[PDB]
């Protein structure tokens, strides 16, 4: 229905919102690009499935989060991919650890300051009947 891609769209545009305020911030400047394969080859052997915020940004427009539990778990492999990549106590994998974490503790702290509980809800009801 076009109600149904009317919401769609609004959670589109509260999507791109949150992750252009997590991009902005100079803390999260290390997730806003892919890990560069030429200069790090070993990323892709110990890591599963690489995310950063461009790729949420893209995945946003070509319509893949259907709900804020989908957006929130590509968020989450963004810093548990940060977490097993740098696991050393060096302060470079330590400032690293600690940026990846508040990334996550930012997006969750806006979604749940800003996020309707009902609009979440239909989402979820509208994604579960197709
Ligand atoms: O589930 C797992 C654990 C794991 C870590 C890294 C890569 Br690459 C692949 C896999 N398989
Ligand atoms: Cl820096």
């Amino acid at each position: 229905s076009m109600q149904e891609e009317d919401t769609f769209r609004e959670l589109r545009i509260f999507l791109r919102n949150v992750t252009h305020r997590l991009a902005i911030d100079k803390r999260f400047r290390v997730f806003t690009k892919p890990v560069d394969p030429d200069e790090v080859p070993d990323y892709v052997t110990v890591i599963k499935q690489p995310m950063d915020l461009s790729s949420v940004i893209s995945k946003i427009d070509l319509h893949k989060y259907l709900t804020v539990k989908d957006y929130l778990r590509d968020i989450d492999l963004i810093c548990s991919n940060a977490l097993e990549y740098n696991p050393d106590r060096d302060p470079g994998d330590r400032l690293i650890r600690h940026r990846a974490c508040a990334l996550r503790d930012t997006a969750y702290a806006i979604i749940k300051e800003e996020l309707d509980e009902d609009f979440e809800q239909l989402c979820e009801e509208i994604q579960e009947s197709r």
